[PDB]
């Protein structure tokens, strides 16, 4: 359902990831202790995204399926989309300087929310207990 206040707690394999994305240290480690509460908010067709993270409180909302360009803090430039496969909502995100590809798994369980990512070959899983 999603609806609902997010928390992570715990990740599981995120600090590889921003070396990945190109993240040394103080960048790679603010996004890991982030508080990123995600205030998930769905209307009909768009998914409020309330990020109250380190970086700023930013609701980010994408349609289902709409390419959009949002500029990340440390990571730039990253255009994509998110579809509800049916039981998992993925976080295509690809980049304008190049034009590659970045994927997120939104594997909701039941309370908790859990938000993969690769950017190629590096996971990065964001265990989410909601609220
Ligand atoms: C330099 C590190 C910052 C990146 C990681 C922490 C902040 C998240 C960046 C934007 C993500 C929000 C847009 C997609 C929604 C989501 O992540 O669930």
């Amino acid at each position: 359902a999603f609806d609902g206040t997010w928390k992570v707690d715990r990740n599981e394999n995120y600090e590889k990831f921003m070396e990945k994305m190109g993240i040394n240290v103080v960048k790679r480690k603010l996004g890991a202790h982030d508080n990123l509460k995600l205030t998930i908010t769905q209307e009909g067709n768009k998914f409020t995204v309330k990020e109250s993270s380190n970086f700023r409180n930013i609701d980010v909302v994408f349609e289902l399926g709409v390419d959009f360009a949002y500029s990340l803090a440390d990571g730039t430039e990253l255009t994509g989309t998110w579809t509800m496969e049916g039981n998992k909502l993925v976080g295509k995100f690809k980049r304008v300087d190049n034009g590659k590809e970045l994927i997120a798994v939104r594997e909701i369980s039941g309370n908790e929310l859990i938000q993969t990512y690769t950017y190629e070959g590096v996971e990065a899983k964001r265990i989410f207990k909601k609220e």
